[PDB]
């Protein structure tokens, strides 16, 4: 139930109150499970008061190409956490109780694991 | 105008005809520009005589909380893998995701796929 | 700030407790302004003590060909149905789509629903 | 297999060679079938000899609370044609073979039927 995540973030975001653009990918394959799917989350980290990452996501499942029209779901998720680089880095979880641990690199690298 | 791309793919997909699910992300900051934005593509590789990656994408820009409703664009794209040249003996590309891919509008990306599911490359606008 | 809305809904919903699918469109053109854009909301009504409509939306603006790629926004929204005031006796709203709905941001709509699936109303930003 | 559609278009679009914003909804219920779901198409009309309507769509199916995160699909459709009012009005078809007949009103109305 743990999967690899990888992404990128804007390592030098504007300072005017704007959020920090980011994204990441998870393919839903590990040593035990393979769902023949991948999700991508696109959003922004917003710091300050309490910290949050607001995303929209796309989940694509491998399909025959006569079923390709029904292959992609869309949704939104909001993550709360338990310098863009230090603010993103850590442990986050969502509404449904999924969890992800991220490390934000100085170069714009995002790396970690997503737990379902 | 090259930027770092990174992603994941199903390295053990169905052999039933289904394509191979994948995703990747690009942040629009390199050594010389920063557009305070990132794009993620979600889709699948479909192989054969003419290998293609059919995608849907989301582009999010950094915004204030008040402009957050207009932070995210959505769209679609298809990438085709470059094939050997007729002068070399032509033919369809080697099976696999690793390679050079282009879209309709002139963007190109070069990618290396890992045996485990990793994807890393460079995207040129 | 008031705009015409038109849409459709499933007037014979499932009864295993699923929601009621609907969708609607607002073109951002009225007497007073014109933003050369249209939004469609796709989502479901969930009846209940607190009646809600949960949507995802697409906002498209007219563009030239070279800018088509940046023409559509995507987002999501939840609307909640106005209920009677406590002074009137309170209680939850009577079932149905017909009524007044607000989002968290202060935008409001008034719709009338047809017995056979039609939706019509007025959207106010 | 015919359904009622209705929508809106910008009835005074820009004059700069820009396309015309529009959108419509179909609920997949009729006298004969009911799939408990609705599609909305958002996009634009591009006029000319080989005129087209380019869209992105959202299909939402009625789900239980629990299932909600997986209720909505996204995709895209391109229609060809078999004054935006004079232009949109008519019969159109897309890749999948679906067809729609639509009347554009002077007011910005779209009404008609969709056949899938």
């Amino acid at each position: 139930s743990r999967y690899v995540l990888t992404g990128r973030y804007d390592s030098a975001p504007a300072t005017d109150g704007s959020g920090t653009a980011l994204g990441w990918t998870v393919a839903w394959k590990n040593n035990y499970r393979n769902a023949h799917s991948a999700t991508t989350w696109s959003g922004q980290y917003v710091g300050g008061a309490e910290a949050r990452i607001n995303t929209q996501w796309l989940l694509t499942s491998g399909t025959t190409e006569a079923n390709a029209w029904k292959s992609t779901l869309v949704g939104h998720d909001t993550f709360t956490k338990v310098s863009a680089e230090a603010g993103i880095t850590g442990t986050w979880y969502n509404q449904l109780g999924s969890t992800f641990i991220v490390t934000a690199g100085a170069d714009g690298a995002l790396t970690g694991t997503y737990e379902s």
